[PDB]
């Protein structure tokens, strides 16, 4: 019955029920003319049961859906709109997010999509408590206290749409306006990136005119040399530059934590020059993709031991300037590309600071592993609960699986995840599969790869560390009644891909695996 799948304590009828929707560039104006199902696309979900218009009670979470899907890491953010139903609306809160279970327990048709039925007159009379329409609600994410609203497409035409914020109107660089907005949530780190950009140029220029530095420059091989030679020279360059007036604050703090040492700045610069080729250097989105999967970014951001130490514009600018200068020195030694170092390197790395600062500005998601974790390259991954490790052979409709992901200290990236499938019968719901980082829900882009495996990459950069923890939520969809056998699946693990490293003179991603148990 209804009390099997409805949370009455979270269900209610409200007048002028409002919620928020994150909107992409190109749509902030047009969406205010009305909510309408797009002619094509997933129209809200991979799964027909879940097709509808999606909103949330939290405008900062809505903002997290506003970035240009063609350029999800570095692209422009559109805005947030507030959608309001006139009259009375029933919010129907669900205790499960399994459509088959919900259709069974609410005595619905098992052969019509759930969200379609939600907008029928019969459903609304049965479950509306007098309201003009029903909206379903679900918890937004692990690590979040926000709510997700799922609106029937035809009923959603009744919505009135107002502007909450248009990020582009602010006329700021990169994703700055979006991240300043999100920081209001907290207050907290809320730096002025315009000031940091200018301080960084002023410091760069300052350093290039420094006697001992440009003399140090003169000593560079200025040619392809080994990684060892390159790192050695760069450590020396760092020592030299750190003595400079404009980096005085940086020098003081530098001895204070091993994370901030020159060796680490040099390793970073080396790694950057190694992965940025001409095509990549010429494209901010590609640059950010490449930088986002490197290890060691905690050194330049001054993040260690659960805290953000580089928490002023001045010291962030000092750190960014020094790293930029070092990247320029490394490119001839090991890279192969002029101007990337003070432009796209700086714009890309600013975006990643913004991401990690936004995570530290959020409450730390449930830090302890609740099952014994798998430990590798500084990461720790565990099944959230034993049940998450089991694929029930007779499951109906869909199944969700939670995996906790942490890292021991500095921020370490999650490049993607490797999910097992079964030819037809068991597929990844690419809409409901996501990663939540201290409650920030990050959508994924998923594609098939060899061996009945689907690879999903987060839309926005994922980092975990001390104080920044994630939940990987895998949503499987059953696309066939035909039963699943315990020996039918080609892959029996979920893979987690970490930072890029070199093995056998080749770039590979750190890999961690958790194994599923298939049983009745
Ligand atoms: N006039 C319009 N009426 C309706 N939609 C319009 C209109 N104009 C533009 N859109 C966009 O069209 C899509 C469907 O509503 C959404 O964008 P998306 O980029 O596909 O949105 C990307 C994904 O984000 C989800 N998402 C988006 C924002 C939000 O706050 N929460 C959320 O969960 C979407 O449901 C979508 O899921 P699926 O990709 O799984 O379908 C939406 O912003
Ligand atoms: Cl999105
Ligand atoms: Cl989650
Ligand atoms: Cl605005
Ligand atoms: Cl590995």
């Amino acid at each position: 019955g209804a009390d099997d799948v409805v949370d009455s304590s979270k269900s209610f009828v409200m007048e002028n029920f409002s919620s928020y929707h994150g909107t992409k560039p190109g749509y902030v104006d047009s969406i205010q003319k009305g909510i309408q199902k797009p002619k094509s696309g997933t129209q809200g979900n991979y799964d027909d049961d879940w097709k509808g218009f999606y909103s949330t009670d939290n405008k900062y979470d809505a903002a997290g859906y506003s970035v240009d899907n063609e350029n999800p890491l570095s692209g422009k953010a559109g805005g947030v709109v507030k959608v309001t139903y006139p009259g009375l609306t029933k919010v129907l809160a669900l205790k499960v997010d399994n459509a088959e279970t919900i259709k069974k327990e609410l005595g619905l048709s098992l052969t019509e999509p759930l969200m379609e039925q939600v907008g029928t007159e019969e459903f609304i009379k049965r479950f509306g408590d007098g309201a003009s329409r029903v909206v379903l609600s679900l918890p937004f994410a692990e690590g979040s206290s926000s709510v997700e609203y799922i609106n029937n497409w035809e009923q959603a035409k009744a919505l009135s749409v107002e502007l909450e914020i248009n990020f582009e109107t602010r006329g700021k660089r990169g994703q700055d306006a979006m991240y300043e907005y999100m920081a209001q949530a907290c207050a907290c780190i809320n730096l002025d990136w315009d000031v940091i950009r200018d301080k960084t140029k002023t410091k760069i220029e300052s350093l290039k005119e420094h006697g001992p530095i440009k003399n140090k420059m003169s000593e560079s091989p200025n040619k392809t040399v080994s990684e060892e030679k390159a790192k050695q020279y760069l450590e020396e360059f760092h020592q030299t530059a750190l003595e400079h007036p404009e980096l005085s604050e940086l020098k003081t703090v530098t001895g204070t934590n091993p994370v901030f040492a020159g060796a680490n700045y040099a390793a970073w610069a080396v790694n950057v020059a190694q992965v940025i080729d001409s095509e990549t250097a010429d494209n901010l989105e590609k640059t950010t993709a490449a930088l986002s999967i490197l290890p060691g970014i905690g050194s330049v951001m001054g993040i260690a031991d659960g805290a953000v130490h580089h928490n002023t514009e001045e010291i962030v600018a000092q750190s960014i300037a020094l790293s930029s200068l070092m990247v320029a020195q490394a490119i001839p030694l090991v890279g192969e590309l002029i101007g990337f170092a003070a432009y796209n390197f700086v714009e890309s790395i600013i975006n990643l600071f913004q991401v990690v600062h936004n995570s530290y500005n959020r409450p730390a998601y449930s830090p302890g592993h609740k099952t014994q974790p798998f430990l590798h390259d500084g990461y720790a991954v565990s099944w959230n609960t034993v049940e998450d490790s089991i694929i029930r052979t007779g499951f109906q409709g869909e199944s969700g699986h939670d995996i906790k992901i942490t890292a021991e200290n500095t921020p370490l990236p999650i490049a993607g995840v490797l999910l097992p499938t079964i030819p037809g019968k068991l597929d990844v719901n690419k809409s409901k599969t996501h990663i939540s980082v201290n409650g920030r829900k990050i959508r994924m882009r998923c594609r098939a790869i060899d061996g009945d495996v689907t690879f999903c990459r987060p839309k926005s950069p994922v980092y975990v560390g001390n104080g920044v923890h994630a939940n990987l939520h895998v949503a499987f969809h059953r696309s066939s009644s035909e039963k699943i056998h315990s020996n039918e699946i080609s892959s029996d693990s979920i893979g987690v891909l970490g930072y890029q490293k070199t093995v056998d003179h080749t770039k590979v991603n750190s890999k961690l695996s958790l194994f599923f148990e298939i049983k009745s």
